[PDB]
């Protein structure tokens, strides 16, 4: 056979690429345009925001507009990829507990607009707690659009105890834009947007005690960054550096009364059978861009240790490359012996038909 395709949709950036790489081939803005040819896909998108209506088909991780979808799509396989989608099998991830409707609208598109000879549908975070070459554990998923706790036992995701917390990156990058302009700047457009974006990419961090950092940060200079704007503008980053990401652990700081990531991993950890939950404490994996940031582990450590039994032994797993860690898995998943059977063949789609999902997908 050929090789699989694996295309890991997410909320703000889409990945895809072949089984059997380590890192997708192509990543893009999950973004369509049509006026205000008929649509545009990605960066081209944005840089015509002016003449285009942008749409969002992926919002807080679930896809919400399918005929942007498919654009999507078609974009990742012609444009992107280069490839006809007919001549490979094509793995999709999707965001855990999504609408059973959802599934096999995309099963359907597949088969019935690209011809796929086979496809398949898999949960983000269990790809993610794959990557990290565990069958056990509890992943939390963090990316631009959504954040999910999932825990994984033996291999397989336990549904009843998977949370969704409706706080991530672009909710991050716009509380800087926020603080900043609170600072003395002015970061309010599209534009200045995608600049904060980068900023918080670049120089946020995670405080390993919020109030010590405070206190260290007004009156000193030393945790201070320069930031430089295109037109050589030099702008210092202080507190805000670590404010930004705190927003994570206490969501108050936005207006949200939904509880941190520590908690909600917690709480998604005692939904679970009292036998595994010690499993998850010491396979606590983070998943997503989101995730990245410096510091974010040990303070996740500090955090959940605060919250567990005194006895309880905690480790947090940060993967150097969870940026992409998704579409490892699902580039490893795609590629295993035992996973051959589980792909929907074109066959057992026009025998089954769309409902063949439920069966071999969930
Ligand atoms: C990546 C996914 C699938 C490959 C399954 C995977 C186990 C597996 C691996 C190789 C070959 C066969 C099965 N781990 C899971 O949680 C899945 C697996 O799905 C199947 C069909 O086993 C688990 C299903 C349940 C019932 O546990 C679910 O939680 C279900 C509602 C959501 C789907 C989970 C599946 C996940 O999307
Ligand atoms: N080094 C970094 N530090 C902090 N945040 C980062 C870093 N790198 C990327 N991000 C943020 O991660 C987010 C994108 O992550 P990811 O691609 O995993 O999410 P997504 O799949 O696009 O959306 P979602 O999974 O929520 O549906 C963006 O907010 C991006 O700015
Ligand atoms: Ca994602
Ligand atoms: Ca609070």
């Amino acid at each position: 056979e050929v090789a699989a395709l694996v295309v890991d949709n997410g909320s703000g950036m889409c990945k895809a690429g072949f089984a059997g790489d380590d890192a997708p081939r192509a990543v893009f803005p999950s973004i369509v345009g049509r006026p205000r040819k008929d649509s545009y896909v990605g960066d081209e998108a944005q840089s015509k925001r002016g003449i285009l209506t942008l749409k969002y088909p992926i919002e807080h991780g679930i896809v919400t507009n399918w005929d942007d979808m498919e654009k999507i799509w078609h974009h990742t396989f012609y444009n992107e990829l280069r490839v006809a989608p007919e001549e490979h099998p094509v793995l999709l991830t999707e965001a855990p507990l999504n609408p059973k409707a959802n599934r096999e609208k995309m099963t359907q598109i597949m088969f019935e607009t690209f011809n796929t000879p086979a496809m398949y549908v898999a949960i983000q975070a269990v790809l993610s707690l794959y990557a990290s070459g565990r069958t056990t554990g509890i992943v939390l998923d963090s990316g631009d659009g959504v954040s999910h706790t999932v825990p994984i036992y033996e291999g397989y995701a336990l549904p009843h105890a998977i949370l969704r917390l409706d706080l991530a990156g672009r909710d991050l990058t716009d509380y800087l834009m926020k603080i900043l302009t609170e600072r003395g700047y002015s970061f309010t457009t599209t534009e200045e947007r995608e600049i904060v974006r980068d900023i918080k990419e670049k120089l946020c961090y995670v405080a390993l005690d919020f109030e010590q950092e405070m206190a260290t940060a007004a009156s000193s200079s030393s945790l201070e960054k320069s930031y430089e704007l295109k037109d050589g503008q030099v702008i210092t980053i202080g507190n805000e550096r670590f404010r930004c990401p705190e927003a994570l652990f206490q969501p108050s700081f936005l207006g949200m009364e939904a509880c941190g990531i520590h908690e909600t991993t917690y709480n998604s950890i005692m939904k679970c059978d009292v036998d595994i939950r010690k499993d998850l404490y010491a396979n606590t994996v983070l998943s997503g861009g989101t995730t990245m940031y410096p510091g974010i582990a040990d303070r996740m450590q500090k955090e959940i240790t605060a919250l567990a039994p005194s006895t309880m032994k905690i480790k947090i797993i940060a993967p150097p490359e969870r940026k992409y860690s998704v579409w490892i898995g699902g580039s490893i998943l795609a590629s295993l012996s035992t996973f051959q059977q589980m792909w929907i063949s074109k066959q057992e789609y026009d025998e089954s038909g769309p409902s063949i999902v439920h069966r071999k997908c969930f």
